[PDB]
């Protein structure tokens, strides 16, 4: 067992998921959570997506599934910056200049209107480089991506006027599941197993991980982001 796949134990917490109740409820369905976002959907139908589908598969046939709450195949993305949400109106996760109460839609007003003059940038690529209950964990194809990835987030700080505490240490990622109750230490050797394979036969499948070009998105709920802004 990685020390990755740990972190999910029942033993590594003292209080359930912190998304539970607000995100989704006890039995995985997903909560109204309203926000907006930068996100790089996958292209449909595109071997890159099937390869990913069949990943997501390897985890739904897994017993412990039912303690995984999936979002849907048309949902998949990589976020490549937050936008503000609901659930968290609060610096350093909102602009200073809107007050903590503005309704969502005002906010996704402003940076519309603010990203019309978001600039030119090289398109990047990405490809995975672990796999957990949760999902994909990537990185630049080739390290110059990382640098290039690395400029559109700067940028979009300036844009959005805000920046996360981990804002240089940033995880790319693509959600398959969000984790509704911890895991028992005892099915873990045999996850491990599996995300070793998986993580093998989908980077195979899908050496780079095709995307769309970046969106400005807003969304009600995990289900669904609904592009607004397209930065091809």
């Amino acid at each position: 067992v990685s020390k990755d796949l740990d972190y999910i134990s029942t033993a590594n917490h003292d209080q359930p998921p912190r998304h539970l109740g607000s995100r989704f409820s006890a039995e995985g369905e997903f909560l109204p959570e309203p926000g907006n976002t930068v996100v790089c959907h996958l292209v449909e139908g595109s071997q890159t997506e099937s390869a990913i589908v069949s990943t997501r598969q390897r985890f739904l046939d897994m017993p412990e599934a039912s303690q995984l709450a999936f979002t849907p195949v048309s949902s998949l993305h990589m976020t490549v910056f937050q936008g503000v949400i609901e659930s968290r109106r609060a610096l350093p996760y909102w602009p200073q200049t809107l007050p903590l109460d503005t309704p969502i839609d005002a906010v996704t007003d402003y940076y519309r209107d603010r990203l019309s003059t978001f600039p030119t940038l090289p398109a990047f690529n990405m490809r995975v480089t672990g796999l957990r209950p949760v999902g994909m964990v990537m990185k630049g194809a080739t390290a110059e991506d990382d640098s290039i990835v690395a400029l559109w987030r700067d940028t979009f700080a300036d844009f959005f006027g805000y920046r996360h505490p981990d804002h240089d240490t940033y995880e790319f990622h693509i959600t398959l599941s969000y984790i509704v109750s911890w895991f028992e230490p005892e099915c873990l050797p045999r996850w491990q197993a599996m995300l070793d394979e998986e993580l093998e036969k989908l980077r195979v499948a899908a050496p780079v991980i095709q995307m769309r070009p970046p969106a400005f998105c807003e969304f009600k709920d995990m289900n669904h982001f609904k592009e607004l802004v397209v930065f091809d």
